[PDB]
C-alpha cells in the first residue's frame, strides 16, 4: 500500500512543491474512480469558494450568474444548502444544454437555454442591474485554440459583467501546443479534489476590490511547470493513503475534500470538525447517489 | 490681468482639486497660441516620462516602439537628448504616414511605414526579441466608437509588446456619447502644458513590474468627472499668470512646462534649476523654431 503522513494537502497550485515528467502515456490511464465524480468536484470547489464569499460578507444578496451550468445536478445541492443556512441569493444558470429538472420550480433559481455571446452578456448586466454578481464559469468548447478562445470568453465576462467575485475554468494549454502568450485574471489556483486521474484543471477564484481588473500573463514556460507540478500531484500525491488521517477513507482526495468542508458552515452544530466533515460528505454523497 | 501666486502647478490628474461646466462653446475659441504647439506638447510629455524612467534605471539598453510618431520632428530633439547623454537606446518609430526627413541616416533609429494590426505587432515582438521595450503610442483614427477602438489597439500593443513601461493618449469620450464602459491600463494621468486650449487629453505613464498587467474600468460617471475637471482646468488654471513665478514667461503653462524641465539631466551644470530650465527652454524652442 501508498502510505504516508501529511500534515495538510495541497490547496493551492503554489504549494505544491516538486514536479514530475508528464508521461503522456498517463492519458490511458482511468480517468475516475466513482460514479458522478464530475458533479462531485463542481460541488466541493463551488461550496469552497462561496462560503468564503459568505465568510467575507459578499454572498447575501448576491445574484450568482452561473454559465456553462448545465446538467447542473450539483448546483441543486448548492443552492438548498445557502437557502437552508438564511443566505438570500438568486441564481442564473444559462447554458445551450439543458438544466437537470431538479432545478425547475424555485422562484430563486432563473434557467437559460443560451450560447452566450459578448451581445447577450450585455443585456443581461442590463438586465441584472442594479444586483451585485459573482460569476461561475465552467464553459466547454479542445484545442489550445479552443482554450484559448474560452479564456476570451471568460475576460470578456468579468469586464461587461463586473462580478465581485468570479470562480473560473482553468487548464493552462500543453507547451508542446502553444500558440500564443495570453492573460488570465489574477487569483488563486483553487486545486480540486477528485479532478479526473490525469487532470491539469483548476478553478480561478478572484475577489474584486476598487474598479481594477488585474491580470497575468501565461507564457509556454508557465505551461510547462503547470503542466509538471500538476503531473506530480496526479501520479505521486494523489496516489497516497495519508495514514495519519483519522477518517473513514484515507485516500488523498478525501484528506483534501476534509480541508475542504472544514471550511463550509452549517446550521447543525458539532462537537468536532471530522462531525461536521463527514456530515457534509455523507450528505453530499447521498444526493450524489455516490455509495 | 489674470494673477495668482502658486506653489506648484497640477502635475497630474487626480490633483485637480476643481470643476467647470463644460461649456461647448469652448469648443469654438482659439486652441493654439504657439507655432509647433502639438510638437512642443509631445516633446515635453516624452522628455518628462522618459527622464523618469532614466531615473529608475530601465531606460538604457531598452528599444523605444513609437506608434502614431509621424511627422516625429520633435523626436529628433528627444533622441539627441539621450544620445547625448550617453543612453544607449534604439528607436522604431511605425506610422502608416512619411516622417520628417531630419529622421533619416541615424543608425540606432529605424522608420517604418505601416499601419499596425494586432499580427504584426506580433512580428515585431518576435523580430525585436529579446529587448526590452519602452512603448510610446500616439496613434490617431474622432467619435467615441473610434476612441474605444484606438483604446483597445494600445491595450493589444501591451500585451503583445509586453514593454517595461509605456505612455500612451488618453481623452475621455464625453459622457453624452457614451457607448460603453471600458478599461484603460493603470498608470500616472500626465498633464499636458501646451495641450491645445480645451482640450481633456493626457498621457498615460506606466511602468511594469513582475508578470501582472492592471487595468481600470472607466465608466460615463468617471467621463462626466474628467470633463468638469479638465474644463476648469483649461478655462480657469491654464488662464492664470503665476506673479510669483520670477521667469521671463509667468504664464500657467511655463510654470508648468518648468516643472516637468526641472527633472530632466543634463551634462552642463548650473549653479540653479532656474538656470537648467531656462537653458532647456531655450534650447527647445530655438530646435523646434517657436520665437
Ligand atoms: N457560450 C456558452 N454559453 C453557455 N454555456 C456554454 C457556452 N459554451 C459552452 N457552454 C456550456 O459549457 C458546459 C460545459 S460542461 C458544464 C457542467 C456544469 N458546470 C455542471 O454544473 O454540471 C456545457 O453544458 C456547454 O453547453
Ligand atoms: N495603426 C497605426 N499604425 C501606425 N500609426 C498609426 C496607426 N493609426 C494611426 N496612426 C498614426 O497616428 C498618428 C497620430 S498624429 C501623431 C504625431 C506624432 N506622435 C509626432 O511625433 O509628430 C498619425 O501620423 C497616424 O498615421
Amino acid at each position: 500500500m501508498d502510505v504516508v503522513s501529511l500534515d495538510k494537502p495541497f490547496m493551492y497550485f503554489e504549494e505544491i512543491d516538486n514536479e514530475l515528467d508528464y508521461e503522456p502515456e498517463s492519458a490511458n490511464e482511468v480517468a475516475k474512480k466513482l460514479p458522478y465524480q464530475g458533479q462531485l468536484k463542481l460541488l466541493l470547489g463551488e461550496l469552497f469558494f462561496l462560503s468564503k464569499l459568505q465568510r467575507h460578507g459578499i454572498l447575501d444578496g448576491a445574484t450568482v450568474v452561473y454559465i456553462g451550468s448545465a446538467p447542473g445536478t450539483h448546483i441543486r445541492y448548492l443552492r438548498d444548502h445557502f437557502y437552508n443556512l438564511g443566505v438570500i441569493i438568486k441564481w442564473m444558470l444559462i447554458d445551450g444544454r439543458h438544466h437537470d429538472p431538479i432545478l425547475n420550480g424555485l422562484r430563486d433559481v432563473t434557467l437559460v437555454t443560451r450560447f452566450v455571446d459578448e451581445e447577450y452578456l450585455r443585456s443581461i448586466k442590463k438586465q441584472l442591474h442594479p444586483s451585485k454578481i459573482i460569476l461561475i464559469s465552467d464553459v466547454r468548447s479542445p484545442s489550445t485554440a479552443d482554450l484559448l478562445s474560452n479564456y476570451a470568453l471568460q475576460n470578456v465576462m468579468i469586464s461587461i459583467l463586473n462580478p465581485v467575485a468570479s470562480s473560473l475554468k482553468w487548464r493552462c494549454p500543453f507547451p508542446d501546443q502553444w500558440i500564443k502568450d495570453f492573460y488570465i485574471p489574477h487569483g488563486n489556483k483553487m486545486l480540486q479534489p477528485f479532478a479526473p486521474s490525469y487532470s491539469a484543471e483548476m478553478r480561478l477564484l478572484s475577489i474584486y476590490t476598487g474598479e481594477n481588473m488585474r491580470l497575468t500573463r501565461v507564457t509556454k514556460s508557465d505551461a510547462v511547470n503547470y503542466e509538471k507540478k500538476m503531473y506530480y500531484l496526479n501520479k505521486i500525491v494523489r496516489n497516497k493513503v495519508v495514514v495519519n488521517f483519522d477518517y473513514p477513507n484515507q485516500e488523498y482526495d478525501y484528506f483534501h475534500m476534509y480541508f475542504m468542508l472544514r471550511t463550509v458552515y452549517c446550521n447543525k452544530t458539532f462537537p468536532t470538525t471530522k462531525a461536521k466533515v463527514l456530515f457534509l460528505q455523507q450528505s453530499i454523497f447521498r444526493f450524489l447517489n455516490i455509495p
